[PDB]
């Protein structure tokens, strides 16, 4: 194993329920009615555009869908600075021991830089993580499920992706590891474990990162 590469949002921080709110929120100020706990099922994993398309019941241009999303997202990252969401179970201990291993390990996220500049603030992701080797949507490469994230991030390491543990909590997420790839070990946030398991070429998932070891890991990737 020559890497680990994190999924942020879902992954790192369980932010989904966060992210629910966020949008029935806008979808109140925009419509009139937030959206239900059915139609917020039906549309998670779609795109912002997408999900404000579905809010205004129109497709809109790009530019339009920019400015609606950047308002969910300032709502997300103030309701975030202010949350008591803390990194997964685990996850510092993995971190230090990746570390301890000589095993470089980064953050790819689908978040913008606006997301991006408060996790690192709430976090404190300086403490293990060197901020300009962290990979996130600066509009030079094609989103999940692409394998564009991925090899981005192998490559900033200087690692061969085939030999890089990605940990993600999507379909999408999944299918970009293993488009680029590297083995994903899934995050049961959102999805139970046995869910991400039913995904042909996912073959491991967990509820937090107490439940995998370095070595686990290492084999799954001999395997
Ligand atoms: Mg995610």
């Amino acid at each position: 194993m020559e890497a680990v590469l994190f999924d942020f949002n879902g992954t790192l921080i369980f932010d989904t329920p966060l992210h629910a709110f966020c949008w029935k929120e806008m979808a109140k100020r925009i419509r009139g009615t937030p959206l239900s706990e059915d139609e917020f099922k039906l549309l998670n994993g779609r795109t912002n555009k997408q999900l404000i398309e579905h809010i205004l019941n129109k497709e809109i241009s790009d530019e339009d869908a920019k400015k609606y999303a950047e308002e969910k997202e300032n709502l997300y990252r103030t309701m975030l600075m202010k949350s008591d969401i803390k990194l997964c179970d685990g996850a510092i201990n993995l971190f230090e021991a990746l570390k301890k291993c000589n095993i470089p390990f980064t953050i790819a996220t689908s978040s913008d830089w606006g997301n991006v500049q408060v996790f690192i603030q709430k976090y404190h992701l300086e403490e293990w993580f060197d901020i300009d080797k962290i990979i996130f949507n600066d509009f030079t490469f094609k989103g999940k499920p692409a394998p564009d994230i991925y090899l981005k991030a192998s490559k900033k390491l200087g690692v061969s992706i085939s030999h890089c543990i990605v940990f993600e909590d999507t379909i999408s997420g999944i299918h970009s590891a293993l488009s680029a790839g590297a083995t994903p070990i899934g995050i049961a946030s959102e999805m139970t474990v046995n869910e991400l398991l039913q995904i042909k070429g996912c073959n491991l998932a967990i509820h937090t990162f107490n439940e995998i070891t370095i070595e686990e890991m290492v084999d799954l990737i001999k395997n």
